[PDB]
C-alpha cells in the first residue's frame, strides 16, 4: 500500500447559494508510522494558495494515520471552472502525489423540470408516488428536495444524474405520500437547485 | 503493483431466460509483464466443476495484460443462492488470490410497473417523455426494455436501481420519442423482467 490521496469536491447545494460556504476535502490515507509527516501543498488555477485549514491527524483502528485538509472555495470561483490541486508529500513516498478536481467541463444546460402524478394503477394502494423528472441539465451537479405546505416532505428518493443520449442529465425524484393526502387534493412541490438556473432554483408543483 | 483480481456476475436477463446463456467472469488486471502465467479453477459451493473457457489472454495498453477466464452457470442454480468462487492460482502471487460472488439474499419481491404520460409543460417540445416507474422490487437484479407494436424503440435511458424506504428497489425508465408518434395514437409498451414475475416477464402499456 502506502499513502492514497482522495479529492472530493463541494455539495452541489454549497457552491449555489451565497449563503454557505463550498468546500474542497484533501484527505491523507494510509500514512505511515514511523513517517507520518505529511506536507499539504494548494493551488488554483496552477496558483498556489494558504487560506487551507489542514488538521491534526488521526490515528485508526490499523495504527495508519489519516489527515485532512479542507480548502474553501469561492462560490463564483468553483462555477468558473478552477481547478484546485492537492499536493501531498511524505517522506514514505517516491515523489510528492497530485490529484486535481473541477466542476466537469462543458456548457451549463439548463434543467427541464416537470411534474408526474400517480398512474390510476397504484392508486390502489396506501401510499402512491408523486413523480418529479428533471432532464437536459449540465452539468451533473444537481439537488433536488420536496415540500408541500411549506414544510419539507421527507419520504423521499432521488435516483443519481444519468446520461442521456444528448449528452446532458437527466434524473427523477420519487416522492410517497399517503393516498389520502393525494386524493385530498394537497400540492406538493419539488424543487431543484442547478447552476443554470436564474437565481439557482426553480420549483414546480403538483396535486389532484 | 500486481495483479488485481474482479469478479463479476451475470447479467439480469440472461438468468431469466432459458432463451440466453447466463455467464460469471473472473478479471485479472494489472498482470506482471516479466512473468505473465495464470491459472484458473472454479468452484461452485466448493465443489471445482471445470469449464472456465478462458478467453485467451488479451493486451492493454500500459505495460499490463489481461486475463479473463468466464465458467457458464445453470440458470436455477444462480437464482438458488449458490456461490461461484474464482481462485485464480498465479505463480507469480505471493498467495493465490480467491473471491467470491452470489445473488443477492432476500425474499424475492415482486415489481409494479406503472406507466406515466408526459406532462403537458413537455409538450411544447419537439420531442416528449414517456416514463415507466419500477418500483418494489427485490434483488436488484433487472431488465426494462421499450418497445412498439411488438418492434424495439431503442431511444431510451433507463436509471440504474435506486434502494427505497422499506429496502426494495425502485427505478425510472424514459423514453424519447417525437411528439408527432405520441400526438397520433401510438402504442408504447415497457417491458419488465424479474425474477418474482410470472414467467420473469410482464409489460405495462401506455399510449395517448
Ligand atoms: C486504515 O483505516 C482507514 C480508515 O478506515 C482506511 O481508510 C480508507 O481507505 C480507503 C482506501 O483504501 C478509502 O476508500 C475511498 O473512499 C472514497 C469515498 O470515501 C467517502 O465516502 C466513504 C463512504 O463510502 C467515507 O467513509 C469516506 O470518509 C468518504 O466520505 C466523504 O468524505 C469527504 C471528506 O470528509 C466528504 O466531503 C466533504 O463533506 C463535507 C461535509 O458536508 C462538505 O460537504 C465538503 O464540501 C466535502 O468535501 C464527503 O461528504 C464524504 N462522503 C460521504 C458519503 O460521507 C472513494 O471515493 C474511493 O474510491 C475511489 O478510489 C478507488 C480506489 O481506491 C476506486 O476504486 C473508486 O472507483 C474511486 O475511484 C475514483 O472514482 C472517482 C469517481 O468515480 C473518479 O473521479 C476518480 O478518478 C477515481 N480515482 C481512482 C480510480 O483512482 C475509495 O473507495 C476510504 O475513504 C478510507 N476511509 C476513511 C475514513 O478515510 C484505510 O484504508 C485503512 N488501511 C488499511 C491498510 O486497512
Ligand atoms: C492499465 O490499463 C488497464 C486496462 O484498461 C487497467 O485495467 C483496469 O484496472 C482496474 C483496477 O484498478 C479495474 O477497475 C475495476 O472495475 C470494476 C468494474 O469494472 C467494470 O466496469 C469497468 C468500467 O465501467 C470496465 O472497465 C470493466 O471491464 C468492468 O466491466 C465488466 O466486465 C465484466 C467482464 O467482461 C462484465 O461481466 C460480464 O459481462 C458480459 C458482457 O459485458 C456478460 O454480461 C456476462 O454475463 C457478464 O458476467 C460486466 O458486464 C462489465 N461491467 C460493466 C459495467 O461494463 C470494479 O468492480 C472495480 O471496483 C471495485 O474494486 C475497487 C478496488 O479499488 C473498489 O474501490 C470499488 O469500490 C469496487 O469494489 C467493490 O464494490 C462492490 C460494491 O460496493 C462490493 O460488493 C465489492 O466487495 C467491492 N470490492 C472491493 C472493495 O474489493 C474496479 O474499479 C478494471 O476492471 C480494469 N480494466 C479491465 C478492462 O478489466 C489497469 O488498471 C491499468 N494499470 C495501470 C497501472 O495504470
Amino acid at each position: 500500500g502506502g499513502p492514497s490521496v482522495f479529492l472530493f469536491p463541494p455539495k452541489p447545494k454549497d457552491t449555489l447559494m451565497i449563503s454557505r460556504t463550498p468546500e474542497v476535502t484533501c484527505v491523507v490515507v494510509d500514512v505511515s508510522h514511523e513517517d507520518p509527516e505529511v506536507k499539504f501543498n494548494w493551488y488554483v488555477d496552477g496558483v498556489e494558495v494558504h487560506n487551507a485549514k489542514t488538521k491534526p491527524r488521526e490515528e485508526q483502528y490499523n495504527s495508519t494515520y489519516r489527515v485532512v485538509s479542507v480548502l474553501t472555495v469561492l462560490h463564483q470561483d468553483w462555477l468558473n471552472g478552477k481547478e484546485y490541486k492537492c499536493k501531498v508529500s511524505n517522506k514514505a513516498l517516491p515523489a510528492p502525489i497530485e490529484k486535481t478536481i473541477s466542476k466537469a467541463k462543458g456548457q451549463p444546460r439548463e434543467p427541464q423540470v416537470y411534474t408526474l402524478p400517480p398512474s390510476r394503477d397504484e392508486l390502489t394502494k396506501n401510499q402512491v408516488s408523486l413523480t418529479c423528472l428533471v432532464k437536459g441539465f449540465y452539468p451533473s451537479d444537481i439537488a433536488v428536495e420536496w415540500e408541500s405546505n411549506g414544510q419539507p416532505e421527507n419520504n423521499y428518493k432521488t435516483t443519481p444524474p444519468v446520461l442521456d443520449s444528448d449528452g446532458s442529465f437527466f434524473l427523477y425524484s420519487k416522492l410517497t405520500v399517503d393516498k389520502s393526502r393525494w386524493q385530498q387534493g394537497n400540492v406538493f412541490s419539488c424543487s431543484v437547485m442547478h447552476e443554470a438556473l436564474h437565481n439557482h432554483y426553480t420549483q414546480k408543483s403538483l396535486s389532484l
